[PDB]
């Protein structure tokens, strides 16, 4: 299954929509610019399994995404451990543009 996460609500609010997604092994999460770019996707290294900086860096898209409809995706296959993965947008972190992926096992 592929889950689409919009970056920016239709109203312009600085939110990932939906903010919380639960995935099963082999599923894909695809982030897509919706409103008021740029956004980016940074995983919090203290809030992924093992509190691993390597894992957080692997999953992040640190480059700002300026283009309408620009996308980034992750397929949660076996090199991704079970657990929750918290992420944020650096431009809008202060305003609470945050999300969480729960990887089931
Ligand atoms: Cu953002």
């Amino acid at each position: 299954e592929t889950f689409t996460v919009k970056m920016g609500a239709d109203s312009g609010l600085f939110q990932f929509e939906p903010a919380n997604v639960t995935v099963h092994p082999g599923d894909t999460v695809k982030w897509v610019n919706n409103k008021l770019p740029p956004h980016n996707i940074l995983f919090d290294d203290k809030q992924v399994p093992g509190a691993s900086k390597e894992l957080a860096d692997k999953l992040s898209h640190s480059q700002l995404m300026f283009s309408p409809g620009e996308s980034y995706e992750i397929t949660f296959s076996s090199d991704f451990p079970a657990g929750t993965y918290t992420y944020y947008c650096a431009p809008h972190r202060g305003a609470g543009m945050v999300g969480k992926i729960t990887v089931e096992g």
